[PDB]
């Protein structure tokens, strides 16, 4: 029930905090894992606002009530919460720096604050759960169901006293990042990424495609958005296994509800069926990662070091399919 808010202690830490200097040279890298450095999270993503968009975008004392507010509105769940924000943050981080002068400086605001807040409030539980049981969000929302809320859940921070960080922009700027943030947390719906990444293909292929044209600017958005919100495949073998172990996790708890609601679930929210789940992940990656950062990288060619880390950790799959596993530490 309601928006939680950060304490005053937590946001004037936030404000004192400086990045160890060693770090500054890895965060500009696609493969930085912010895993270790747990402390230091809110503190990383102060940095890459100020490094994209400049100290001076946003008064600090805002910025740092409302990245405090938005750590406590993710739950402690074991996928969807605060680490994966930030993880999906940094990628954003990455691809704007390789392609900067591409987007405008709202658009970089926009878009670091979109993957901060894109999983706001998420409660563990898919679109496919709250719609076959008739959740209310589910009528609230008819698609696209918790990025609806994840969005509704971003205004309502925003909205909190001392935390609006975009009022001093005019008022028509003011309504473009809103909808620059909407648009790409919708898109964070991997059911409207088919459609968006087949759509982008073929404007790449044919020659369509024009960054001039705000739809094609959109769809290249939303797709940015997918590839940052999949990173987790992008990052070395290690990193990428471990953090499967946390998304099973989610939907393992999930299958457990349907099958006493009557519903066998899914195999892959099935706890019973762990040993699909190798076959499973090599579906995932050639049906969803594999063209996702193919594509990306047609589209913006700095992005090839996502489409290559991908492509190992496809073949490390393929290696566990082969029972070449070797030593995994959980
Ligand atoms: O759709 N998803 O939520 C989702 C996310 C990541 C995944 N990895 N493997 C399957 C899979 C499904
Ligand atoms: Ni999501
Ligand atoms: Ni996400």
């Amino acid at each position: 029930a309601g928006t939680s808010i950060c304490t005053s202690e937590e946001w004037q830490g936030l404000m004192q905090f400086t990045l160890p200097v060693r770090l500054c040279k890895e965060i500009e890298l696609f493969h930085f894992d912010i895993g270790p450095f747990e402390n230091m999270w809110p503190g990383i993503f102060v940095y890459m606002v100020h490094r994209s968009c400049g100290t001076s975008c946003f008064e600090l004392e805002k910025l740092c009530r409302f990245i405090m507010s938005v750590k406590k509105n993710y739950r402690r769940v074991p996928y969807h919460n605060w680490k994966h924000a930030v993880t999906v943050a940094h990628c954003m981080y990455a691809i704007l720096q390789n392609n900067h002068t591409l987007f405008t400086d709202l658009e970089r605001k926009g878009l670091l604050i979109a993957c901060l807040c894109h999983d706001l409030d998420h409660r563990g539980f898919s679109n496919s759960y709250l719609q076959k049981f008739d959740h209310p969000l589910a009528a609230l929302y008819s698609t696209s169901t918790m990025e609806q809320h994840h969005f509704s859940q971003t205004v309502s921070i925003l909205q909190l006293e001392g935390h609006n960080i975009f009022s001093t922009l005019s008022s028509s700027e003011y309504e473009q990042v809103l909808e620059i943030i909407r648009k790409a947390i919708i898109a964070t719906d991997l059911a409207l990424y088919f459609g968006n990444r087949k759509q982008l293909e073929e404007m790449y292929q044919t020659g369509s495609l024009n960054l001039n044209n705000q739809s094609h600017r959109d769809r290249v958005i939303g797709l940015m958005m997918t590839a940052c919100d999949l990173c987790s495949v992008t990052k070395l073998w290690p990193v990428t296994k471990l953090t499967a172990n946390d998304i099973y996790a989610e939907f393992w708890a999930e299958g457990d509800e349907m099958k006493k609601l009557g519903i066998q679930p899914i195999p892959m929210m099935d706890r019973d069926k762990k040993d699909e789940v190798p076959q499973g992940q090599l579906g995932f990656y050639n049906a969803v990662a594999i063209p996702c950062y193919t594509t990306l990288t047609q589209i913006l060619p700095p992005t090839e070091p996502l489409l290559k880390a991908c492509r190992d950790n496809l073949s490390q799959w393929e290696k566990v399919i082969r029972g070449e596993e070797t030593a995994t530490w959980i």
